[PDB]
């Protein structure tokens, strides 16, 4: 199917860092295990080590953002919607994609950083005070459990896809087309999977569950997200984050 290959390519143009590319880098990246690496991944990679890290998240997250737009744009039909209704997506969308996507670069172990060229420990980020060490928590129990399905990126594309063009968010113009986009784009992963993945006839349905498992993950996130916000005055959260969280 050519959508597949549109939206794989759209995938590897947009995304600086890909599994492949990932798990190449896994198989020489600096590890931030303690204060005094993180001091030097801080001299050559890129006020408290907590609020710096979380800093650090600010910045890698509205660098996603940015790909995730550009991602859409280049999804068939995406940029011939209405503007409010791809900002909509969007605005509902990039986190649930950004968490699947940040499993890519997550092991059990940590999570590659700095582009590639760091890899800040599971552990390392526990060791937080509170709140900030219950932000990646989850996320590394969703990832281990999402890896766990072994995906590539031929598959993640498709699912990021997928997650994007969402006929059920709220405020949705063109509903019935909406819906028909992401139909299309359901069924290619569907088949993907089945020709990609044939130990698994059932593997399609598992990422279905995965979406949900997202949509609560991102929940809880913005919460958090919400509690750092009347916590911690030092941790200012950069208006782009703050526009997407508003109201959703
Ligand atoms: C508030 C915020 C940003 O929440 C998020 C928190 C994490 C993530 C996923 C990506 O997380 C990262 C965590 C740490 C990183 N550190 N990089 C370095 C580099 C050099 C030195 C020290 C740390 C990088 C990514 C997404 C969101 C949100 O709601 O957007």
């Amino acid at each position: 199917k050519s959508l597949a290959k549109r939206i794989y390519e759209a995938y590897l143009k947009n995304f600086n860092m890909n599994k492949v590319k990932a798990r190449v880098i896994l198989s020489p990246p600096f590890v931030i295990h303690d204060m005094e690496t993180l001091c030097m991944a801080e001299k050559t990679l890129v006020k408290e080590a907590e609020v710096r890290i979380f800093h650090c998240c600010q910045c890698t997250s509205v660098e996603t953002v940015t790909e995730l737009t550009e991602f859409a744009k280049a999804i068939p039909g995406f940029a011939n919607l209405d503007l409010n209704d791809q900002v909509t997506l969007l605005k509902y969308g990039v986190y649930e994609a950004i968490f699947a996507m940040l499993s890519s670069v997550m092991n059990k172990d940590g999570m590659l950083v700095a582009y590639g060229n760091g890899f800040i420990t599971r552990e390392f980020l526990k060791s937080l005070r509170k709140p900030f060490c219950d932000i990646m928590e989850p996320k590394f129990d969703f990832a281990m459990k999402f890896n766990a399905l072994e995906l590539d990126d031929s598959d993640i594309s498709l699912f990021v896809a997928a997650i994007i063009c969402c006929g059920d968010r709220p405020g949705l113009l063109n509903v019935g087309h909406i819906e028909k986009m992401q139909e299309g784009i359901v069924h290619v992963l569907r088949l993907h999977l089945q020709s990609n993945h044939p130990d698994d006839i059932f593997l399609f349905p598992k990422l279905l569950q995965k979406m949900a498992d997202l949509r609560q993950l991102v929940t809880e996130h913005a919460q958090l997200v919400q509690i750092i916000k009347k916590t911690e005055s030092d941790a200012a959260l950069h208006p782009l984050l703050q526009e997407i969280y508003r109201d959703m």
